[PDB]
């Protein structure tokens, strides 16, 4: 009685997202649910009760705002669900399938604003895990959103790992994963957004996380026009196989970006 239920917003590798109006409030929200076709698909159904149970709640305008999880009484029975913040708008992967490349200082503005989501983040003690296109928005009002917040899983399907093109090599590994993990995917992010392909590609997941262990990232300036070595030097630092090497803060990430927007040299390594 609270929802009234609007139009299907989108869909992901396990998930189907509504349109709602909170009828108490007067908001637009944003309904998930497991994708009909697969709700009764048991790895599926396990994964989404874990995630919508372990749905991380946060206050951050660069944030998607979850306001209720829970199952829902249904005839068909109880049904797991994440209600959050309505974002009027579309993904990065949309733009980059649909737009091609954005323009270099865009592309910075984008990601500096999702630094700024991952610092909060990290602050209040949660790692993203999952960063990747699909997982940014840009609302019509060009304001950046990150959603989709990962969680901490068993230490050895279901969707979890698709292309492996954003996994960071220590998650391909099962190595200790912390902050420089998104600082990676995030560097891969970038990588995209700056070039219109991720920095590795492959015919199966397994060739994908081979080449983020074992294989240098051709610069990005050598896969598009437009592009310095500058911005070079800053996506290859936060792809930089070894965590030592790599930004230690999504902050530091955040700095250097700013400082080639502003074309001031940046602290990461110069590349030639
Ligand atoms: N808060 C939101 N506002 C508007 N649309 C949304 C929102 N959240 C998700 N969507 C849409 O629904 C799609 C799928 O949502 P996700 O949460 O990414 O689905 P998922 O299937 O659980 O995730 P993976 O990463 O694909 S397995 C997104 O790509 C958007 O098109």
């Amino acid at each position: 009685d609270r929802y009234e239920l609007g139009e299907i917003l989108g869909f992901g590798g396990m998930s189907e997202v509504h349109l709602a109006r909170d009828l108490r409030d007067h908001r637009d929200v944003a309904v998930k649910v497991l994708r009909a076709d697969l709700a009764r698909d048991p790895s599926f159904y396990l994964r989404f009760r874990r995630e919508a149970q372990n749905a991380a709640a946060l206050n951050h305008p660069a944030i998607v705002a979850v306001y209720d999880t829970g199952e829902a009484e249904t005839p068909a029975g109880p049904l797991p669900y994440i209600v959050m913040e309505y974002v009027d708008g579309v993904t990065l992967r949309d733009i980059v399938h649909t737009e091609g490349p954005m323009t270099p200082k865009r592309a910075i503005e984008v990601i500096a604003d999702a630094c700024q989501a991952l610092n909060f983040s990290h602050q209040n003690g949660i790692i993203h895990r999952d960063v990747k296109p699909a997982n940014i928005m840009i609302s019509a009002t060009n304001a950046v959103k990150v959603m989709d917040f990962g969680i901490a899983r068993a230490i050895a399907t279901a969707a979890v790992i698709g292309t492996a093109q954003y996994l960071s090599p220590e998650q391909a590994r099962g190595d200790s994963v912390d902050a420089r993990s998104d600082v990676y995917s995030l560097g891969c992010v970038l990588y995209e957004v700056l070039t219109g392909e991720p920095p590795f590609t492959g015919d199966s997941p397994v060739s994908v996380a081979y080449q983020h262990v074992r294989e240098d990232p051709i610069p990005p300036s050598a896969r598009h026009e437009g592009l310095s070595a500058d911005l070079d030097a800053v996506v290859l630092k936060a792809l930089a196989k070894n965590p030592e090497n790599r930004y230690q803060t999504a902050a530091e990430m955040r700095a250097d970006l700013v400082r080639v927007h502003n074309g001031e040299p940046p602290e990461a390594p110069k590349v030639l």
